C-alpha cells in the first residue's frame, strides 16, 4: 500500500500494544501485541524478526515465569505470560540483541480473589 520501509526493523523505534501493560492478576494470562516499525518509525507490514521475550520476579532469580510466543511473521508478534506468585516482575522485550523502547519494564501482579 504505497509504502517502503527504509531498509530493516528497528528496536528503538519498535512499540508495545496492550492496556494495562503494567498490570497483572496472579495466575492470570496477560497477552500484548508488539509492533514492528523501520528506522523511519513507520509501518512496515512485515516480519523475518529475532524477537525476545522473558520474564523474571525482581524477588528471586533462579525463579523464572511462564512465558509464550507465537510468531506470526506478518508485523505482530503475540506475547503471553502468565504469573506464578503476586508481586513485581521485569518483563524483557529486545529485538536482534537490542532493548526496544520503553523496555523492559515492569509488571506489578496483584493476588487472585
Amino acid at each position: 500500500g504505497s509504502s517502503g520501509s527504509s531498509g530493516e526493523v528497528d528496536p528503538a523505534k519498535c512499540v508495545l500494544q496492550g492496556e494495562d501493560l503494567h498490570r497483572a492478576r496472579e495466575k492470570q494470562t496477560a497477552s500484548f501485541t508488539l509492533l514492528c516499525k523501520d528506522a523511519a518509525g513507520e509501518i512496515m507490514g512485515r516480519g523475518g524478526d529475532n524477537v525476545q521475550v522473558a520474564v523474571v520476579p525482581k524477588d528471586k532469580k533462579d525463579s523464572p515465569v511462564r512465558t509464550m510466543v507465537q510468531d506470526n511473521k506478518d508485523g505482530t508478534y503475540y506475547i503471553s505470560y502468565t504469573p506464578k506468585e503476586p508481586g513485581v516482575y521485569t518483563v524483557w522485550v529486545c529485538i536482534k540483541e537490542q532493548h526496544v523502547q520503553g523496555s523492559p519494564f515492569t509488571v506489578t501482579v496483584r493476588r487472585k480473589h
